[PDB]
C-alpha cells in the first residue's frame, strides 16, 4: 500500500495537508492534496494511523435502546468480547439530519 513518494515530487505539508505533484499513467503530472486529519490520530503523543472502519473487528452491530450501539468487538488476542457505546455522546439532530459533532 501506499508508496506515493516515489512518483511524486515538491511534496509539502501545510497543517494536516498533504500537497504534491505526482506522475499521471499516460505521461504528465497533477498537483493534489489530502487531509490526514481523518486518518491519522495522536495516540499518547505518537501518530498513529486511524481504523478506516470497526466493521471489519466486530459482529453482531444492533440498536439497543433508543440511542445505544452494541457489538461483538476482536480483543487485540483475537477473541471477541461484548461492548458498546451511546451515540448519544456525539450524534445530534440538526434541523433533522443526523450529524456527528
Amino acid at each position: 500500500l501506499g508508496k506515493f513518494s516515489q512518483t511524486c515530487y515538491n511534496s509539502a505539508i501545510q497543517g494536516s495537508v498533504l500537497t504534491s505533484t505526482c506522475e499521471r499513467t499516460n505521461g504528465g503530472y497533477n498537483t493534489s492534496s489530502i487531509d490526514l486529519n481523518s486518518v491519522i490520530e495522536n495516540v499518547d503523543g505518537s501518530l498513529k494511523w486511524q481504523p478506516s472502519n470497526f466493521i471489519e473487528t466486530c459482529r453482531n452491530t444492533q440498536l439497543a435502546g433508543s440511542s445505544e450501539l452494541a457489538a461483538e468487538c476482536k480483543t487485540r488476542a483475537q477473541q471477541f468480547v461484548s461492548t458498546k457505546i451511546n451515540l448519544d455522546d456525539h450524534i445530534a439532530n440538526i434541523d433533522g439530519t443526523l450529524k456527528y459533532e
